[PDB]
RNA sequence: UUUUUUU
């Protein structure tokens, strides 16, 4: 008997049992509460989140990690004898309430012993390091939607760790380059901890994702405040770091950053002094923080943050943001607006796209295969280095066999 | 017996070692305590105990002994320094303090100075009479800091256009001016490893603010010498204390004639943090910066000097540019107006994939005819004649190639005549 | 007011 399971069985799953023993959120607290008269177990789960009293609540994915009724609270001695943080994922027994359920003892901490979770490493303290083992985007079986999978492979490889973006103007191409991604993460590297955090964005796009996506999508459409898009990701990227410290391979695709970075903009307190385009001076201090989370960990494990950017927008700010994250990251994949007015996908700006460190991703003759076809789309206008890319990769159905045509 | 020693060592050696001592159950204890308590039993014997540390000064006239693995910051083992002890031998912030130690008695929380046996690694006495800082005579810099090794690597390409475009010497307030990803960081790593080659003589510092975490151990494992970082995962305010705790321990040992090089990045970041931390003064400069922030900053890089009476203190910065942020171009060009060195790296360059990028007509080091020879200089003043009617991009493929042909600068210049 | 608007 779980709580956050009798909440997704349907309403006349639940009158059954309701009605065997003697509003949905009522009847499933009256068949817990008859229940623990019982004296059966009762069970409940969540994502921890401390407050500034010392105690916490189990945070569920139904309210996108918010405030809920059927939040589980969790005493501050239960935080101590854990040592818990906010972003664990706690299951557990609870027990009927005083208007909270309350966790009685801890299983599993983030899917695991809760005992082996407390001489872990923290997050702050995993020595940093460069993108070593490489997350290969080419699925290698000849579909049109491979074709973008491809370019990047070329363009700007993506490793464990991997601190990147997709950098284009409006309408060129970003997300359907994300969803591509998700697709390539599911099917290449099921073994990768995959997260779709969704901000100001489109609400057709969450729920386009929620059945695309093989993962956990969170999402905060641009129907919600500014304020609400910053708790939502706070709470997401504290869980990935969580998951890093139980040395797994988290992946975060934002979409999008640069409008994640606009809400930090419009919550800072106003410091008096503005940057060009109407960015506060201090307004991206946290959103370097939240980007630059994503690393690589020798202890094992790593965070792998791939996320949108604008630009060309008219707007100032935008570039200012970009060239910020920019110097934050070390990937970028631009698109560009008159590849993409042609018709022409992937929409990719081959010169400007680019990754940091690439000689760690790639073998010695991946590496000079890329150098040399570097040099020769170089001289091409943008356009015309995609249509002669897209047609030799077309030519062939993988990489591999395309690296042999040279 | 020292503390910084113990702190270094694993916890299984050290929980042996306790072990050995005969000491109640250290497994459970926190690696802290094991120290502790190691440290606590050996003074029992009688035997001495030793410790070390940075010192800054309080307000009320005592100090402590920050370690660098606390980045100079407050830690729990920080050793009590008297006002007695400070004037005795007229410490001041930044003077490292090594010496005999004692654990805190009932109702004190901090390692006390017993003795101190070495200040800046020489004799105390020595310190007590000294040349201020503030007192040394400046100058231009006259010794030069070649960074080409000579060993014909590939690597070696960067140090040797850096010895053709903008010379470094002893003293020399110089930046590294380039658009994110140009190659500064890189730059600034193979300036690094330059100086541990053909300068081991010189104390090398490499001072992180604000830049990527994985580049601090990249550098700390990478080169031969000391690297303090904070991060962007730390506030404005913790870059501000560390970057001061570094610029004084530099102006110490320049005050025992030292030969001091700090590699900064990046002190654009840096003048950031002051312009967070800073007083508002309700005017504010172009791109948002406070008409007072940047005095603080520019002190600091202006710290940076050639001294005539023994040492020098080198100073070479990365800055930004380019960004679409006004303040980035402010803080460069008053920087620029401060120091006296600029190697410009180029987005266009880099996007083609020619390394290193360098910028070579905005490059250049003033009085640079007090670092070269009298025909070295010539044939670079030859040598940017040729290279200004290029491109950026056309000016480095043409330097890059001519001298891939020869080991060194020196077989480069015999092939010019 | 300055900054932002803003080149
Ligand atoms: N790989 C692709 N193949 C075909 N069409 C594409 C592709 N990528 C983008 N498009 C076209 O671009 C339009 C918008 O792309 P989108 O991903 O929403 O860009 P952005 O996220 O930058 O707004 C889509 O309607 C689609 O028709
Ligand atoms: N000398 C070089 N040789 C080869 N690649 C380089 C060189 N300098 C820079 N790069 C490439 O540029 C990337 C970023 O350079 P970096 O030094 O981080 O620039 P910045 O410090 O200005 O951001 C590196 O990951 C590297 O791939
Ligand atoms: F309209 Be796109 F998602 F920038
Ligand atoms: F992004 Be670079 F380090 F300026
Ligand atoms: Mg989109
Ligand atoms: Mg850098």
């Amino acid at each position: 008997m779980n709580l956050t399971e009798l909440k997704n069985t349907p309403v006349s799953e639940l009158i059954t049992l309701g009605e065997n023993m003697g509003r949905k959120q009522d009847i499933i607290f009256a068949i817990l509460k008859q229940h623990a008269k019982s004296g059966e177990d009762i069970f409940g789960d969540g994502v921890l989140e401390i407050l500034q009293d010392g105690f916490g609540f189990l945070r569920s994915a139904d309210s996108s990690y918010l405030a809920g009724p059927d939040d589980i609270y969790v005493s501050p001695s239960q935080i101590r004898r854990f040592n818990l943080r906010t972003g664990d994922t706690i299951s557990g027994k609870i027990r009927p309430p005083e208007r909270y359920f309350a966790l009685l003892k801890v299983n599993e901490v983030n899917f695991d012993k809760p005992e082996n979770a407390r001489n872990k490493i923290l997050f702050e303290n995993l020595t940093p390091l460069h993108a070593n083992s490489r997350l290969r985007m080419e699925r290698g079986n000849g579909s049109t939607e491979d074709l973008t999978a491809r370019v990047l492979d070329l363009a700007s490889p993506i490793g464990r760790g991997q601190r990147g973006l997709i950098v284009a103007p409006p309408k060129a191409g970003k997300t359907m380059l994300l969803q591509n991604i998700a697709q390539s993460i599911a099917y290449n590297h099921p073994d990768c901890v995959l997260m779709v955090l969704l901000i100001d964005e489109r609400p057709e796009e969450v729920t386009e994702m929620q059945r695309l996506v093989k993962g956990e999508v969170v999402a905060s459409t641009f129907d919600e405040p500014a304020s609400r898009h910053v708790q939502v990701a706070e709470m997401v990227i504290e869980k990935a770091k969580r998951l890093v410290e139980h040395k797994k391979d988290v992946i975060i695709l934002l979409d999008s950053i640069t409008r994640l970075a606009r809400a930090y903009n419009t919550v800072v307190p106003a410091s008096g002094k503005v940057l060009t385009g109407g960015v506060d001076a201090n307004a991206l201090h946290r959103p370097k923080r939240f980007f630059g989370a994503a690393r690589n960990v020798e202890e094992g494990g790593s965070l792998t943050i791939i996320a949108t950017a604008l630009i060309d927008t008219g707007s100032k700010m935008d570039e200012v943001i970009y060239e910020e994250f920019k110097g934050t990251g070390n990937m970028e994949l631009h698109l560009s607006r008159k590849i993409a007015e042609k018709r022409v996908f992937p929409a990719i700006d081959y010169n400007r796209s680019g990754t940091r460190k690439e000689e760690l991703l790639t073998t010695q003759e991946e590496l000079q295969k890329m150098w040399i076809l570097r040099k020769i789309i170089h001289p091409m206008g943008e356009i015309d280095a995609m249509e002669f890319l897209i047609n030799k990769l077309a030519m062939t159905k993988t990489n591999d066999d395309f690296f042999e045509m040279m």
